């Protein structure tokens, strides 16, 4: 049982690493093809399906998750001179929805245990120009929405909950996505509830917002079967127009979701109950009156476990990266920085001569704190990404569990690694 | 024959009106099934096929044509407080793109005959600030490309063509797209090299363009090395689809055999109903060829004795005649692009940005433009039909429809003149 690192034998075969996502069977084959031989409608379908399964009043299908957050910022108003409050940690989609619809966004630190955004930091970056928040589900953890609407209330904010990471997801027993005003879902091939590519689906509650995202995902025209097409269009419009083979796959795809999810649960519990044994590993954990949807699995490591008094927690993260990639567990990690050290947001250029941030004068240095929380995050975190999500990992965890325990059996070279 | 609108056969039977666009064939199916089941990859195959066929150095597929548009504005620095020359008459989308890169679209009205930006109107609006010029290769009729790209390099600007109504055109035998600074294709299920849904393709021959737009597409980030997640400007979700990728790659192995019938069978459909009095077919301009996305007939007054009428008139009474005989004419576009609500209301985004930027105004629903305005008043259009490679049959019933039509001018005139 010496560690593979070192010429040991990996925990983990490598004949048994591969895991396919999304899982493609004949019936999402049969899906696609029917659409292209039916010349369709899918999308509608998908629109239906969507909202009745999560019990949303409106479902707009669309090209991309992020197009469903710019689109849901311009359908409430949000625009040039507006900020909106986004999390300091989180894909780079969640930032750049605000610039896309020509308004400036602020990073809100997050909480170090549930990676969301910290309803109290949010507070402290309210400005007269604030506009709207977008709390992201981040990995799959519903964000402290009882906190973030409260906040908004009060300031008459608008919130588009980011529940990319987060299809199945609930808080207080509800769905997320039909909290806030409205809620975006992304249907990229790597996410819970994938497409064969891209997609996104917008749902809201209001009829009126709704019917904005609609007419702004085609140009700005309204869009009837049996209705030529006068090309008359209503606003600025975008093309942000989801495929119909991409709507059908994922129709066949949510034929399966009760069972692939069910299994994802009892597999990440099982996976986690382990690891959470482990001293110096924290498991990540859904908050109190939510549960997880288990996107992605980030671990905090501690030095202190490993005796390492004066070592970087980057130096353990890098060690037990090394380590645990040898024994065949694919730990990576998910952001390198938070959202505010990515060049986009540091030049301030935008479109060309800093707008969106020349309508605010926020052109010079960021307003108000650092974000200690997100950069202590990444400093000390490794993810699981994909191979947690297919409903015949069972095993594949049960082996990345070995791998773990056998890593931490061998406390005095992971120091050592970890001191250089 | 008596007219179908008096109780006359239709001159297309019922069972030959259907026309399947995009044609699937059992190699689009399998490139489909071989892209879900794949998992070097099929968007950068599209790229270099597609490079290979039309002789660009550099392609870049995208979500949409829109986005092929926007990112050519971005990557050649156009944004805040420029101006960019569109023609009045197109797809909105050629109008939207600048708006979309935070730029202020400028309206040139277009020739009467090719439906093209007219050189004499662009040279006009040009102004301080305008930073592009975007030729749109309308209906699949090259533009006046000699004249633009000598207009932008006398005063220093950038051309990026609007290819996507036209691709296989060319321009003194340059495949069009490679002429501008950059080239936007759409390949939108109802386009001449259509996907399975949505699709766009950029075309340059400056590595550099390439390069912002390939960032651009992608949040910003450098992909090929695990993802890092690293974005290095402003970028949008403009990501194509593998499977449609796929599925392009299939139609463009098949594009020129298909391109040979449909160029056969339009010929002999103009050249019959080019013998009409007071219908003008659709033409090439000198020096380049028609890719026939879309047939835009003008029809005269003065031919059916309504030379005083509305020649709205004469284009509904002609259109109900020829649906009536079972030929989908259609309008394309009801109004010049200025007229739509986004570009008279200037609102954008909010608080009317872009225009806000330089305080730059339009001109008001109906003001300018009046050659747009004059081929919308008098002109129908076939779409879709003629596109396929089997519709030579169709296409001669289409001109038995016209012909009938022609041999009852005192009934058209009848409609033309009825309350
Ligand atoms: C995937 C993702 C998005 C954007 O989704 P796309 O469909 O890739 O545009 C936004 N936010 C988060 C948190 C995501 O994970
Ligand atoms: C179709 C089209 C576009 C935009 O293409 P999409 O792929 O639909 O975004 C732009 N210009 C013209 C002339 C077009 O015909």
């Amino acid at each position: 049982s010496k560690l593979a690192a070192f010429g040991g034998p990996p925990a983990v075969p490598r004949d048994r690493r591969h895991v396919e996502w999304p899982l493609v069977e004949d019936e999402d084959r049969k899906a696609v093809i029917d659409a292209l031989d039916g010349a369709r409608n899918p999308v509608s379908t998908l629109e239906e399906q969507w909202a009745g399964r999560f019990g949303f009043g409106h479902c707009v299908a669309v090209s991309t998750g992020t197009a469903a957050l710019s689109l849901a910022l311009a359908a409430l108003g949000v625009g040039p001179g507006d900020e909106v409050i986004v999390p300091a940690l989180s894909f780079i989609a969640t930032g750049l929805a605000p610039v896309h619809q020509m308004a400036v966004p602020v990073f809100a630190d997050v909480d170090p245990v549930t990676f969301n955004l910290d309803p109290d930091d949010v507070e402290r970056r309210i400005t007269g120009r604030t506009a709207a928040i977008i709390p992201v589900h981040l990995h799959g953890a519903p964000a402290d929405m009882d906190r973030i609407t409260a906040i908004a209330r009060r300031h008459g904010l608008a919130v588009i909950e980011d529940a990319a990471q987060a299809p199945g997801a609930t808080h207080r027993g509800r769905p997320v996505g039909g909290i806030g005003d409205a809620g975006a879902f992304s249907l990229q091939a790597t996410k819970n509830i994938p497409t064969c590519g891209e997609g996104g689906l917008l749902v809201t509650g209001n009829a009126e917002l709704a019917e904005s995202v609609r007419r702004g995902r085609q140009f700005g025209e309204v869009i009837e079967s049996g209705r030529e097409r006068d090309y008359v269009s209503y606003g600025l419009g975008w093309n942000h127009k989801m495929n119909a083979l991409q709507a059908a796959f994922t129709s066949a795809q949510l034929t399966r979701f009760d069972d692939y999810e069910s299994a994802r649960q009892r597999n990440v519990a099982a996976f986690l109950a382990r690891l959470a044994e482990l001293p110096g590993l924290r498991v990540p954990t859904a908050a109190p009156d939510t549960t997880h949807a288990w996107h992605i699995l980030r671990f905090r490591f501690d030095p202190a476990a490993f005796g390492l008094d004066g070592v970087r927690p980057q130096a353990l993260r890098s060690a037990l990266r090394r380590l645990l990639r040898a024994e065949g567990v694919p730990m990576s990690q998910y952001q390198l920085m938070p959202l505010p050290d990515q060049k986009v947001f540091v030049d301030r250029v935008g479109f060309g001569g800093g707008y969106p941030w020349t309508v605010t004068g926020a052109t010079g240095p960021a307003a108000g704190e650092d974000h200690p929380v997100a950069r202590a995050v990444i400093a000390d975190s490794l993810t699981l990404q994909k191979r947690h999500l297919h409903p015949e990992s069972g095993e594949l965890l049960h082996l990345y569990a070995d791998a773990f325990e056998k890593v931490w059996a061998n406390p005095d070279m992971v120091a050592t690694l970890a001191g250089a």
